[PDB]
């Protein structure tokens, strides 16, 4: 029973731990607190690289953006290090996607334009996907409980399974998504350290306070049969500076992988 396994991680790691698995065609979806609410932190990243292909043409990945000093506000591993010279939107997205990069969503954002910042139109993308769980409502750089920047295991699962593997993008701008998520460096320890090496995984991780650490994810078995696998955590019992725990995810994932291999 997936359920006492997962409770039994919740205790472990003093976490609240909410997991979805949509349905297939011979599995019944998996889920635990699947309808919680969870700090999305940077799992937005990837839905909003969908929103940027979406309402550009393509040649708009080589639109050179600038930006300065007071820009770089949170973890920015690429822009940091580009700031003098500006990067593409292209550049832009790789290092949003594959680095989780604080300074590359908020440029991204702001390219999707409208009020808050982009934050709206990101929003209203979502909706478009039939999402009216999600929303996001400030950028980088939220209490434990507050619905602000939160989305559901389930909600971001099924957004996922659309971008992926169903037909919210064309072709092209679906493999330019898949193709960045497949070269992900941050994300090692989490979902794919739960399935065996034999099965592909893609994947865009979150990491915040209060313990928080996300993982969204599409696996494909070693015949080519893909999943959705949402897992996201937080630890409010140890407060704002308790830390992230990356073996909550890779152990929900072995249970989940346990049961779909
Ligand atoms: C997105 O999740 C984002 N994280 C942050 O910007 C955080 N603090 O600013 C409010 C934060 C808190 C703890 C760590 O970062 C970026 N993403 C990720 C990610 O996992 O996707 C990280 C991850 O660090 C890892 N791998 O442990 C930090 S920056």
């Amino acid at each position: 029973d997936l359920a006492d396994r997962f409770a039994e991680l919740e205790r472990r790691y003093d976490a609240r731990l909410g997991v979805y698995v949509p349905a297939t065609g011979t599995t019944a979806a998996i889920e635990y607190r699947a309808d919680e609410r969870f700090a999305f932190c940077s799992t937005f990243k990837a839905p909003l690289v969908a929103a940027v292909l979406h309402q550009n043409p393509l040649t708009h990945l080589d639109k050179l953006i600038t930006y300065t000093s007071d820009d770089i506000r949170s973890i920015s591993p690429v822009a940091q290090q580009h700031v003098q010279t500006g990067m593409t939107i292209g550049q832009l997205c790789d290092a949003a996607i594959r680095y989780s990069d604080g300074t590359a969503a908020n440029l991204l954002l702001a390219d999707l334009g409208g009020p808050g910042g982009g934050t709206a139109a990101f929003t209203g993308y979502l909706r478009s996907l039939g999402d009216t769980v999600s929303r996001l409502d400030a950028e980088a750089p939220d209490p434990p409980g507050d619905e602000r920047d939160t989305t559901t295991p389930h909600a971001i699962a099924l957004v996922l399974q659309q971008l992926v593997l169903g037909n919210a993008l064309p072709p092209d701008k679906r493999a330019l998504l898949t193709d960045w998520m497949a070269r992900n460096t941050t994300g090692a320890k989490r979902i794919r350290a739960g399935f065996p090496a034999d099965w592909k995984v893609i994947d865009k991780t979150g990491t915040g306070d209060y313990g928080r650490a996300n993982d969204i994810a599409v696996v494909w078995s070693p015949t080519g049969v893909p999943y959705v696998v949402a897992v996201m955590s937080d630890r409010a019992g140890g407060g704002y500076d308790a830390e992230p725990r990356e073996a909550l995810l890779a152990e929900a994932a072995t249970c989940v992988a346990g049961v779909l291999a």
